[PDB]
């Protein structure tokens, strides 16, 4: 289970590329989000989890299907 | 036929509610919009031209759509 430090820090890096605040963000910053939680994806893993997140394809996420992928991964 | 003032006009109206830069608004804030511009559509008048707007049903106006429809409404 994720505890809720890891919930609010997920929350906040992914709050700093959300830059109209309405809890989505661009595929293209999901690695920038990622390297901001001091994580370093490779290419092949960002595939993966554009995949897994934005799964109707229009290159937008959203906080709540990031979460759950975070969840997953640890 | 539209001057080069109405186009820059209706940019800069259209960006002060663009907040991330991306060049779309949502269309709850188009008659906010249109109040920035001095006009005052009708709850009817803006159903039309959200229906005109956002033409695929996703709550999200793009910029060159916002200006094709105010070249028609003039
Ligand atoms: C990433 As978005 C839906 O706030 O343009
Ligand atoms: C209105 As939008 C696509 O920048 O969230
Ligand atoms: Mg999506
Ligand atoms: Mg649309
Ligand atoms: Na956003
Ligand atoms: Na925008
Ligand atoms: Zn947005
Ligand atoms: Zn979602
Ligand atoms: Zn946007
Ligand atoms: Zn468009």
């Amino acid at each position: 289970q994720l505890t809720e430090e890891q919930i609010a820090e997920f929350k906040e890096a992914f709050s700093l590329f959300d830059k109209d605040g309405d809890g989505t963000i661009t595929t293209k910053e999901l690695g920038t989000v990622m390297r901001s939680l001091g994580q370093n994806p490779t290419e092949a893993e960002l595939q993966d989890m554009i995949n897994e997140v934005d799964a109707d394809g229009n290159g937008t996420i959203d906080f709540p299907e990031f979460l759950t992928m975070m969840a997953r991964k640890m």
